[PDB]
Parts: C-alpha cells; structure tokens; sequence
C-alpha cells in the first residue's frame, strides 16, 4: 500500500477504486512536486477529462509546490483559461514561483488558501552559452517573457504593472493574511 | 508479500483487503517514517475521503517519524483543525520535532503516548547562499518561521511563550512520563 | 497513483481504464518530452490504431516538446501524411526545433496553438569523429538534410524557400501570434 | 515467483493466497533483517489486526534477525505488552541485540527458540557531532537509554540489574542451552 | 512471463499457476543462489506449509547453490529435522560450501545426486575489526561454530570426527561418485 | 624553465634572479588570479620588504584579478594604509570586485588603468546553514561587511554613500574611461 | 618564483634569502591558514630558533587563520608561554577560533589588530561514534577542554568566567574596537 | 632534463642557463597553450624586463597557440602598445582565435607568418546563470567586448569595419598566403 | 620557503642550513603525526647519527602525535634503549596511543610535558578475515602484543601490572598533572 | 638520478651536465613520444641555438613516435626548412603518422633508418560537433589539410601525388627496407 484503497456503495456496489481515483471522481486534482513537463502533462489530462464529463461543473485544484519549469506550467495555465467550467484554486503548504503563479489563475472568488501556507513570488530565472550573437538572441527571449508574466500578474491581482514589477525584483514572502490583502486569493478557509 | 493481504466476511464475499487498506476502513491512519511533501498529501486525501464518509466518528493517526519539511507537514496541521471530527493522536516509537509539532496536534483530551516512546522538541533549521541582500530576505523568513511554530506549541501545550522559547533553543528530550507532566499528550496506555 | 483510472457507462458497465486509454478512446494522443526512437515508436502505433478504428474521423494531436532526434520525428511526420483521416496539431507549451516542425505538419487549416505557447526553429544539429574520409562523408549527409527540412518548411508554411533559410540560421522563436502570422499555425484557440 | 501462492478450500474454496498470507492466517508472524521503521509498522498492523479477529488465542512471533533501530525496535514491544492475547517469539537462526531483546520480551513460559541458534546481546551503540553543548545533551540521552533497556532484560530474564550490565560491557554470544539456563528463553524445540 | 504461466485439471476448473506454485503443489522445492535471510526465510515457510498439508508425504529439495550465510542455512536445517515426513535432498548443478552441508541434511537413504554434479566442502570463513578484546570475543566464537559444524558432518556421513577435521581444512572437492563414497549421498540418480 | 633568469651587473657581475625577483628589486609587485589567504599572505611580505628597503619610494602594484576572499584581501588593504611610502596601482587586465576594491586604494593621484581595461564592482556574497539562531547571527555579520566596504567605497571615490549604495546592488561594469569619469582611478595610461 | 629571493648587504653582501627566511631573520613569524600539526611543529622550531638567537628580544606573530585543531594549537600556546622573550601578537585579516585564542595570549600590552580585522569566539567542536560506554568518555574529555579554554580566555582578557561563559554558546564576532574593549586586543595600529 | 642547458662565453666563460632563458637573452619570447592568466603575467614580465634592457631594440614574439581567455589576453595587448621598442611577431603552428588577435598587433610591417601556418578568426564566447535581470546585465557587456574587438582588427588590419565584422561571424580560416592577402601579416618567411 | 633557512657563524661561517637541520646541530629531534614505517626509520637514523657525534651527551625528542602503528613504532623504542647516551622525551599537544608509550620510554627522571598537553592510553587495535583456522593465528598474535606492551608501561611507569591492565581497557585521557602522578612523566615544565 | 650526469674535460674540466644537455652539444635533438604544442616547442628552440652556434653543420634528429598533433609538428617541419644547416633525421624504433612524416622532411641524402624500425602512414583524422553550418567550415579545413600532406610527401618522396593519395587511405606500414624503396628513407644504417 504506498497508497490506499477505497471501497463505494452505489448501485450494484463494492466498487474498490484508488485514494487518488475515488478523489478524481469527486473533481479533485492535486498539484505538486516541481512543475515539469512529465507531470504537468497530467493535469491537463485529468482537467479536459472533467471538462469533457460535465461543462457546467467546478473542477477544484488543490496546489501544494516550491515552483517550476514556465513552459510547464504555462500549458496548465492556458487549460485552465480554455476550458468552460471554473477552476477553483486551493493554497496549502506552500505555492512559490511558478506555483502561486498558477494559484492566481484560478477563478475570481474562488481562490482561497489555508491559514498556515505560504505564497512567495520572484524573477524568472535562466541561463545561456555560446557566440556572443547566440547570447543576445537568448538574452531577449528571456526579458520577453518576463514582461509577460509581470502583465498576467497585474491582470489576475488587480495591482498596477509597475507595482508587480518591483515586487518580483527579489524573492518576496507573502503570509496568507497577505495573500489576501496583496490580491492573489480571496480568503482563507477556517473550520468546517 | 511485502504486504500482506487479509479477508473480512460482511454480505455476499469474502472481499480480501490491503494490510493498510483494512485498517484505513477502521479510521486508522499511520504516519511514518520522515514528513515529505508526496508523503503528506496522501494523509491529506485519507484524512478528507474518513470526513466524507462519516464526520460524526474519530479518525485516529498512529504517528513514529523522526521530523520532516515544515512547510508540507503545515498542511496536515492545517487539514486536522479544519475538518468535522476529533483526530485522536496516538504515540509509539519516536515523535521528534515536526512529529512532536503534530501530535501535540490533537483533540483535547484524546492525545495518547506508549511508555517506552520518546518525544524530542527543537528550533527549526535551514540556510542560504547568495548576495547579502538575499541573504537577509531568507534569514527574515525562517526568522517568522520560528516564531509562529512557537506560538502554535504555546496553543497546544499550555505553557507559557516564553518557556516554549526557552526550551527549544537546544533539541530537548521528554520520556513519556514527561510528555504527559510539560502537556504534549494527556496520558499513557498500558494494557488493555 | 501516478496515472489515475476513470470510469464509463456503457450497455452492462464495469470496463475501467487508465486517464490516458480514456483519451485514446476519444481519439487524442499526446506528444510530451524528447523525440526519441522507442516514443515515436508508440505515437505511431496509435495512429495505426485509430486510422483502423474509423478512417473519416479527425486525429487530435497534443505537442509540448523541446526538441529531439530528426530520424525519430520523421517517422511521426511521414505516417501523419501516409494515413486516411486528418491529423489536427494543438500546441500548448512549447513546441521546439523537431516539435515545432511537426506542428506545421498538421492537416492545414487545422493547426491550433494556445494563446502563451512558443515555438521556436533552427538548422539542424549533429558532429562526427574519424578519418577526414568519413568526415567527408558524414558532413555531406547532414547537409542533405539540412536542405530537405528547408524545402519541407516552405511547403507547409508557404514563405519562399530563401525565406526559409535565412530565417533557421540562428535560433528563432516566435510568440503565438507570430506563429500565425509567419504561417506556422493556423490559428489561436481562446476559449471553448 | 519471488513468493509462491498456495490455495485452500473453506466453503465456496479458491481462496489463492500469497503463503506469507497464508500463514498470517494462522496467526504467525516473521520478523527477519534489520528492525527499522517501515518493517516495524508493518508488523505491528498485523498484530493488531490478530488481536481483532481473536482476543483469546495466541500469536506465535518467529525471529530471525540481527539487530536493528532500538526506537522501531520499541513500538515492537510496547505493542506485545499491551495486546490481550499472548505472544510466544520463537527464534531460529539469530537473535541479535535488538532482535534478542524482543525474543525475551514474549508471554513467559512460551519463549521457545532453535537448537542450533545463536542469541547475542550488547550494550546500545550510537554517536554525534557538533557543538561541546550538543554533544552533552546527545550523551545523556544514550545513557538514560541503556539504563532502560538493562531495566527490562533484568526484569524480563530474572537476573539482577547488576548481572545484565556487567554482561552487556561486550558483546555476549549464548548457545540454545545457555539461553535457557541464563533465562532468555524458556525451552529448546527439538522433534515434533 | 519472466516466468510462464501454466494450467491443470481439478474438479472446477481453469487453476492458473505460476512455473513454481505448480511445483511446491507437488512438493517441491528449490533451493537456488547463495543463502541468506531473506531467502532462507521463504524456505522454511514453504517446509511448514507441506508438513501441514500432509504431514505423511515427504518433501523433495532440490539443491543447486555456491553456498552462503550460516545463520541463514542454520535455520533451514533445523526446520528439516523438526517437521515429521521425511525431507529428500537432490544435489544437481553444485552444492558447495553451506549448500553441502544442506545436503547431507537428508532422510537417511534419500540424499541423491546427478552424475556429472559437484560438491564442495571447507572450514567456516569470517572476521573481524576492533579492540583486541573483541577480537578476541569474535575469534572464540567462530571456533565454537567451526567445531559444532565438524559434529554434524561425522553425525550425517559416518566419518569418524577427525577425519572431518583434516578434511575440511581447505576446499575438498568431490565428484558424484565420490560424494557417494564418502558418504554424502547415497545415490546417484541416472535415467528415469 | 616555467619562468625564465635574468641576468644583471652590479659590481662584479653575477646575479642570477628569477625574473619575478629581478622585478621586485624594482619596486614592482604583481597581484594576479583569485584573492586567497596564502596568496595575499606573501603579498603583505613583500609589502612589508620594499617599505623597510627604502621607506621613501613608491611601490607598484600590478593588478589582474577577478576577486576573491574579503578577509584575505582587507590584509592587503591595511597594509597598503599602514606602510610608509605610497602604494601606486595599475590596473591591466581586469579588476573584479575585491580587486577593484584594492585598486581604488592605491595612493590619490596615482591610480592608473590601461586603456583596454575593465572594473567591476558589486555586493559580497555568502552564505549559511544551521539552526534559526545561528543564521540570524551570520546574516547580521555580513550585512555589516557590505555598509562598511560601502563606506570605504564613497571614502576613496568621492562618491556619495548612497549612490555607492545604489551602483553595487547588482553588477555594474565599467570601461577604463568609465573608471575615470567615476573616481575609481585618476588616469588611463597611453604610451610610455 | 612562488616564492622571490631578496638581496641583503652584510660584509661581502653575498646574501640571497627566500621571501620568508629574510623576515625571519628580523624576527618575523607568520601564522596563516588553518592550524594542525605539521604547519605548527614549524612555528614552534621558528620560535625556538629565535629564542636562543637572543633570549632578550621580542619576537613578531603575524596572525591570520580561520580557526583549526585546538591541540595542535596548544603547542603554540605553551611554547609561547616557556620562552624568555615576549611574542607579540598581531591580527591582520582574521584571527578566529583557535586564531583568536592564541592572538589574545600575546604578550601584555603589546597584543595588536589592525582597524579592519575581525576576530570571532566560540566554544569548541568535536564528535564521536562508539558504544555508549566509549561515548560518555569522549563526551567527558571534550567538556573538561571546553572548561579549560574558559579559563585561560577569562584570565588572558580579564573578564569574568561567568562571563566568558556567556559569550562563547554562540559565534561571537568582534570589530577590531570591539576587542579592545573587550579585552582581546590592547590597542588598534594605524598608520606607521 | 626537461629543459637542457646550454654553454656560452663571455668574459670568464662561466654562463650555463636553461635554453629559454638563453633565448630571453636574445629578445626572444614565446607564446604557446591557452592564453590565461597566469602565463599572460609571466609575458608580460618578459616584456618589461627587455624594455629596461635596452628600449631601442625590437623583441620578438614566436606565436603558436589555440586561443584562450580575452581579459588576460587584453593585458598583453595593452603592454605590446605602451613599451618603447616595436615588437614583431611571428607566428608557427597556428594563431587561432586570441592568439590570432595578438598576432596582429605587432608593429607595422614586422608582423610575419611560416608558410604551412594558419590562422584562425572568431567572435567572441561567453555565457551566463542567473536572474533575468542578470541575465541582461552580462549580456550587455560582452555585446559591448565584441564590438571593441571588432574595431581593434579593423585598425590594425586596413579593412573596413563592416567587413570584419560580417567575417567574424563564424569561424574563419586562413591559410599562410590568405592572411598576407588579408592583412593580418605583412609577408611569409621562407629561408634564411 | 615553505621551511625557512638560517645562518650561522663559524670559522668562516659559511653556513647556511634548513631550520630542521640547524635544531639537528642542537640534538633535537622532533616526532609528529602518525608513526608509521617511512617516518620513524627516518627517526631512528637520526638518533644513530647523534649518538657516533657524542656518545656522552644527551638527545632530546619532541613528541606531538595521534599515535600509529605499533610494529614501526617498536623500532624506535628499541633504537632508544640501545644507543649509549639518554634520550630526554618531551610532550606537547599529545601523545595519544602509542604516542604515549614512547613518551615514557625515555630516561627516567628527564620525561617531562608541557601545562596543557594531553596524554591518552589504550589497548591495541587490529582486525583480520580468513578462514577460522587464519583467524585464530592472527587473534593469538594479538593478544601476545597486548600482553608485552602492558608488561613495559608497568616497567617504566612503576604501576603494577594489574593496575595496567585495567587503565587500558577503554580510552583512558590524562591531564598533565595526572600523567605526574601516574608515572608516565616525571614532571611538568613551566617557563624558561 | 631519471637523467643521469656526465663529466667532460675541457680547459679546467668543471662540466657537468644531464647527459641530454651532453648531447645537445654533439648537436643531436631527440623527438619522442606524442607530438603536442609543448614538446615541439622545445624541439624549435633547440635548433634555433644550433644554428646560431655554428650554421655550417648538420643537427641530428632522432625520431622515435607514434603520432601526434598536425598543427604542432608542422611548426618544426617549418624551422627544419627554414634554418641554414642540414637537418638529418634518423628513425629508431617507430615513425608513426606524423612523425613519418618529419621523418622525410630531413635532408636529401641524409635520411636514415634502423634495419628493425617500423614506418607507419595515413590520412589525417579529426572531428566536429555542432550547427550543421559549422560542420560545413570545418570539414573544409580538414580537407584542406589533408589536400598540403599529400602534396609534401610526394615533394619528398618523388611518388606522384595520385599514389600518394592511393597508399594513404589505410593505415599503411613499411619494413626499414620498404621505406628505403619507396623514397621515405634513403639508407639503412647497419653498423659502425
């Protein structure tokens, strides 16, 4: 058992699924571990597949992870943008880089986070070699994309562009209070 | 076999169960060996599918682990106070650190520890490499870190925040006899 | 749980399947990581399976890769050309060097990519060690290629062939609306 | 084959069992190779799930191992002393250090073990590195825990406290008839 | 099927096995590879699982192994002359070092052997690091096991003791019909 | 000869020198490759050497370095202040960070770079592991590293503080005519 | 040269001397890197030799090191101590550690650092693995050192022990003000 | 004798040195391997020391040399430029890349090549980790190092600028003839 | 340098020797590190050299080591008590082990060590793998080493050999006045 | 003593030297072992002095090599070629690849070979990883280079080029007397 089973009673009944089967049913998907392209493939496989079972039916995204690959996590990303039914996010342990940013995506009034979590958000990071032309032609591509990350984040939160761009400077530690009063979630789940 | 398979009698079977899967049908979950983040989230999902079935029953977490990442083992703290019923927390084998930060975790009342157990508190660890200006933006978060583990330990325990800061600048050691005196656990089982 | 399992109702029922068997079934494949000889293999035999299963009906193919071996990519390209039905391209991610030519290689006016995905294109890549003989002989081969991809791009984008060639020299990459204009896609999905 | 399956008939019949199962099923369990954590835990799942199934019968624990992490070692035996029914250990092979204590540690009267075996006993090994502070704080810990262990052999095999530590100093080899005459063990099986 | 699949005939039908589940229904066993615990564990589960069955009916080991641990090996012969029916050894490939000393273990007039099959038998080997004191525990009790394998040899062949001795001071190598003469074994098998 | 001898004539005429030794003789020191102890250790004795020689003539130091170790390179730095005669720097090559530190020390008025020169110039870096308490202390010590080399930055540029502050927060590089125009040296040199 | 030769006028002036053995011969010793044995056998032949070249004047230290092995340190320590003459100590760079013990232990009144040096106290390392008889004593020997290096540091400063106590629990790092306040150092050099 | 010694006469006749400092003599200096920086410091050297010698004489560089580090190549430029007396250089085996460079820039009408030599010409190297705001910075300044190298071998060469840079693109080889042609030498040595 | 030259004068005083060979002149000679057999057959020349240069005065050895191997070791104790003139042993920093035991094995009434040094005794250690017969060779070996070294420290301590016996069971660390009254040193040095 | 001394009488007779500097004044170069930069290095300043010594006699060359680096050996074909006096170039042992190649190169009439030696020839090799672009320039190199050796060997051999290319696609190897008749050598030495 590195994983559990289940057992359902429905109509004939038994019906013994996985911890992580009997989950899906319920339209639960979990996000973690680094973000990558093994992996993110997944998701996007399990949301068309939610999408596909009822259009009008919300999908909830449980995120727990330290960041990630942008291109990954960009095919998570557009899904969830495409796809009709909403995509309601959910914080906890923690959502860093890559990960918080696909925690704002979710939603508006649906992203919540636990008390607890943790969110941080930095610069996106890269790496070159080569002839100094093939430096420059990386160079660019690089700052492209993190001007387009800066304008989703403005858009998703609600700040200005320019106060995104001097919050991504460094790393920078949001409490889930903080969460809340920056923009990236609406509020904090408590008790049942 | 490294797990072995058992069988129960209920209606029309037979019906053969994990060593583990049998006993996550009598509301009994183990957390062992060091807290991860893949390691957590399975606890989560198990503690989550025991709320749904029934949230009016106990759901009891044996828990023998020498400690783990505190940021994803913040995340089963999180999901325990949330959910519907009591999470009685029993003790065996060793509870050091983010395990002794989880048992203490428990309903009131129904925190329970074997005699030969041993419970180890202690200050958080972590670190850094970088510039002098990333350096203090990570020393100021483990900084926070600390200080809210504290309170949650005065919470839980009893004790005053000031002990709680004393006691933990360096690992201390408590026998179960001393875990039940400083307020980790409520009492000792012996025999049946 | 890596992969969960899903269920359908059909006539009597039962029958589960994997997340991905699923997808088969709707006649989607995914093409993630490096293109590599055993994967390519595989891509292949699905798209055997389905062209047997109804000839009339459309293909969708899902394309997040880097890269990969031109040997392996050109059996993906030639058996998308070779069989009845329609092969319709979806990039989401990034669609690199090999990838981003397979991309181009869907049915033409069926090539769709996500609004935030790249892709990228550059001249072929390869090396040798021997006598200067065999040196020769391997440097005229990859030149072969090299002008073989060339004239294959300007027949599915419809630039002229020196366009072409000026534009793999270095690495370019282009942004989705530049994939449509360029002529490498058709057009941007939004939403459903 | 790593492990063969075996069959038996009840009522309906079938039942294809892995033989380790199989003998779970006639309440025995093994306890082989080192005593860490993950091999503990799973041991004492099954004695509790015997202890379930039948509060008034015997639960037979055959020992064949080397020694062992003391704290896993531990919840072995906090579990035996507080379990209804009673467990006769039985010890082929060896029984070493902690795999010794344990053997002792069985229903008094039913500490059977092998003709050919070998029991070894010692005093507790471990270490640390650090600051003069640490080191003192580790150093007592060790020794409390030896003061322990001595405790329960003494009161186990009815030596004085005074003979267990002088025979612990060094490591202690006994023969089958040496462990009955010292105490360790009750009988010596020979012929059915 | 690393290891195929096969299928009989009983009063209901199918009964699909393994190529050694069908096996130890005949009861048979194999002993293969070097021995060590995990392996010499399974062993003595399947013996006990004959006996039971029919406590009436011998049991056939075949004996194919370039030796390996002694603790390991010890556990096996003693189970082989605890259980009632008679255990029947059959040397084939080698048996050399601990796999002889199995070998002669047999039912009295039961020990086979194939005619082109070796065996091989010499003193214990091991050793030690540390304190001359220790050395000096450790030296004793190999001693005490060379001399107590030496007992059982002359028990089983008819040698007298000291001729035992001199002749596993270094390997001694016997073919078929020496181990037969030497009284290993009683026969050797041919030609069904 | 990884490094040729000179010859020069004085009074009878046999001197033989390594030409490294034939250069210290005229006041001349090189300071080349990473700032380390050992290296820095023998600097400060030639240093030391030249000033009791002839307490009133200058020394010229030849720097070519990319930087290195802040507490071996203040040794350079004090003594440099201590000693009597003025210390002349130039700088050929590069100077990086702590070697642009030492090259802004030398004696105003006679800091000179070469024309095709660079200087770079940035904050220390570091680093810690351990427990919380530990990396608050080492993250205050560097922090009090960086405000006082700022200082002595703005001392012997002539720079505010805060624009010292602001111009090291990340790498900033300068061409020899920058170095001028900023008042990190006080001349290029051309042709003797 | 790693090293160069200097040239030095006596009678015939037919002197040529390492960069080292010139400074020896005017009493200058120099102390850098980590300390061990073989590098502090040498210190103390160098001060012996001084010793007995002219029982009745000072000797120079020059100290710069991170810190090293107390025992091989303590050799200094006491040579320094038995010698007629007085040694003065002086800090350039660093003196840390076992560094800062021995420059402290420099004759009275002429104990020097230079304005931009550090020193940095803490009480000593150490560690052990071994049975928990072999602990206790090795945990023994290293506090009674630590206790030892409390005097000596409370008798050389003139501070309190209790005090001393207090400021070596944890990395205590000085200025060069600092340690002449607090007693490390008597005073601070500065220019010549 | 890695390095023979040679005899010649002067006065008394007593002069045995290493070849290479025989040649040294003759204001011969060689430039062989990578250029870095500590093989461009010990040239460096050279070329003071014969200016001091006698500073109208011409000295010569023999290059023979793949290529290497700019910086520390720049340091040997520079000084070629500053001396008094003209340095003619002289290429064998290869002048690639750096090397190349160098060769250029002795005096006018002194620069020579053997004739089975080749030189090689290339834009610069480089790359970079970091944030992409590092990313940026780094880059910036090797664009800038490129366009210096490029005006250097425009001066030096007589060709325009846009034509250099259009054949430093990619590597460019010249034979002994070509670089005549070119202008990178002023003539081909052939016999004395 | 990395070990220095003096001068001395004479006759002529043309004299110049390595700082090892000067305290040589002096009857010094230093023993450091571990005692192997390169090192102390060089210990061993140096005392017979000595011992020819004046057989009627005495030799003086400074100890500083972890101890090392006995059988090289023994060279040196014997060489000791052969030679004619006394040798004086001198302790600094430690003689740990067989370190020890040369320290006592000089002339009686001239062993004498250093305020902080430290002295540490033990029995031997060794180990050995091979067939039983081999093991029980090499442990005899041992123990009669055991047994002859504890006879000498009882001979040239003055202990009984009883009381020996049992000091060296188990690490046992002496302080310098403890190895006064204990007998492995006569007395303690203090100053000049 | 690797390299041996010899003694020599002269005018007062105070020669020394390794016994390869002996030789080099008999005007003998040894060429051994791979042809790299370094070597071949030192190969031309040696014969730079013999010319400049006395330029009306020949210099020696004794080769014995398995190859090596083109770029490295045609520096001293060129200095062969260019310096006033004959080089005669003498093969022992092996000459391999390169070194047959500077084996012709020596002076017409004067190349000789060992009767037992072996000659080996081939077409150059070489390698490339890259652009398909790059691969392109430097395939053409390679076959340029292998275009110039052909063309030298057929200058002095006397072969016409198309045999030269015919009989240097393989490895070809040649008898002393089958170098002598295709024109590598010109005689066979024998004896004295």
């Amino acid at each position: 058992a590195l994983v559990p089973m289940v057992i359902e009673q429905t109509s004939r009944g038994e019906r013994s699924f996985d911890i992580y089967s009997r989950l899906l049913k319920e339209r639960v998907i979990f996000l973690t571990g680094q973000v990558e392209d093994h992996m993110a493939n997944l998701i996007v496989a399990q949301m068309l597949f939610l999408e596909a079972e009822n259009p009008e039916k919300d999908i909830y995204l449980y995120i727990n992870s330290p960041g990630g690959v942008i291109t990954a996590g960009m095919s998570i990303y557009d899904t969830m943008q495409f796809i009709k039914p909403d995509v309601s996010t959910i914080c906890m342990g923690q959502a860093a880089s890559m990960g918080a940013f696909l925690l704002t995506a979710g939603a508006k009034g649906k992203r919540f986070c636990l008390p607890n979590s943790r969110v941080m958000i930095h610069q996106p990071l890269g790496g070159y070699q080569g002839q100094a032309t093939d430096i420059e032609i990386h160079a660019r591509e690089i700052l492209k994309v993190k001007g387009r990350m800066n304008e989703l984040m403005a858009l998703h939160t609600g700040q200005s562009l320019e106060q995104i761009e001097r919050d991504t400077e460094r790393d920078r530690f949001l409490s889930a209070p903080e969460a809340v009063e920056y923009g990236l979630v609406d509020s904090i789940l408590t008790h049942r």
